[PDB]
C-alpha cells in the first residue's frame, strides 16, 4: 500500500514569532487514528498579547522569506471563509485560540476536516498561522469576512510537519 | 482528481542553524514534474565552513526542540536498505550526498535525484526534515560502524523542513 496512508498518523508543528515577536513560542501535536476519524490538536503557545488570535492554515508551506511575508487559506474544495464548525469553511479554517493575561494560550480542539493522510485536505507541508487579532469566523460583514475572517497580520507561525 | 497527485511540484526548505551555528542560512527549491519525474534540487546556503558536508533527509520532521536533537533519528528509510551514495543501488530515499562550501562558506546546491518524491507516493519527503551534517558523508565506504546506518558525516550544522511552496 503506503505507509502514508496506514495506521494513526502523528504530526506537530513548531511555532515561533520573529523581531518584535521572538518571544512568542509554542508546539502543536496533531493526532488522526485513521482517514476517517476525527484529528486532535494539543499544544500551548506562549508569549502572545492577551485576548483571540486566529488560527489557521494557509496554502503554503513555504518559509524561506520568514513568517511575515502565497496568502490565502488552505482551500482544496473552494469554499468561503467560516468557523471550525460551519460546513462553509476552507480546510485551514481552525477558528480562534485564547490567550491570558499570562500569553500562555492552552490548545486542545478537535478537528474533521484537515487530513493528516494524502487526502485533499492534507494539511502536512502547509503553515499553520496565527493571527494579530481575533478571526470573525466570516460573521463581521467586513469586505474580507469571508475571505479571510478579518484576523489581521501574522504574529507566529510553523511548518505542519510529521512526527 | 487528487490535487497533490498532479501538475508539477514545487518544495522548498529553510535552512537554518542555531546557537553558534545562527549565521548558517539558506534554502533549497525541489522541483518534481510527475510521478516518477526526476526532482531537481536548488539552492544556496552561507555561513557553512569550508569543505563538504552530508546532505540527508531524515525520518522525523519534528523541529519542536530545534535541529540539535539528541533523538538520533536515522536517515528516510521506507525501503529498509543500507545508507549509500545517491547513485548506489543500495541507499535510503534521504541519501542526498554532498554538498561543498567554499572559503566565503557559500554552497551552490545544484543535484537531480530519482528516488525522492514531492508527491505523496512510499518515498514523499514533504513533512521531513533535511539536514546539513557536520563533515561529509563517507558514503558507506569509509569502513566506520556507522558508515552503512549514516556515512559518519558528524553532528547537525543546520536543518529545515521540507515544505510545500
Ligand atoms: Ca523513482
Ligand atoms: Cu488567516
Ligand atoms: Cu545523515
Ligand atoms: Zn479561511
Ligand atoms: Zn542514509
Amino acid at each position: 500500500v503506503n505507509y502514508l496512508f496506514r495506521g494513526p498518523v502523528t504530526a506537530v508543528a513548531a511555532i515561533a514569532g520573529e523581531g518584535e515577536h521572538a518571544g512568542i513560542k509554542g508546539s502543536l501535536t496533531f493526532l488522526q487514528k485513521s482517514l476517517d476519524g476525527r484529528t486532535v490538536i494539543n499544544g500551548t503557545i506562549s508569549g502572545l498579547p492577551e485576548g483571540k488570535h486566529g488560527l489557521h492554515i494557509v496554502d503554503s508551506g513555504d518559509m524561506t522569506k520568514g513568517c511575515y511575508i502565497a496568502k490565502g487559506h488552505l482551500n482544496p474544495f473552494n469554499l468561503s471563509h467560516g468557523a471550525p464548525s460551519d460546513s462553509a469553511r476552507h480546510v485551514g479554517d481552525l477558528g480562534n485560540i485564547y490567550a491570558d493575561d499570562t500569553g500562555i494560550s492552552v490548545i486542545n480542539l478537535t478537528d474533521t476536516v484537515i487530513s493528516l493522510f494524502p487526502t485533499p485536505a492534507f494539511v502536512i507541508g502547509r503553515i499553520l498561522v496565527i493571527h494579530t487579532t481575533y478571526d470573525d469566523l466570516g460573521r463581521g460583514g467586513s469586505p474580507v469576512s469571508k475571505v479571510n475572517g478579518n484576523a489581521g497580520g501574522r504574529l507566529a507561525c510553523g511548518i505542519i510537519s510529521y512526527v
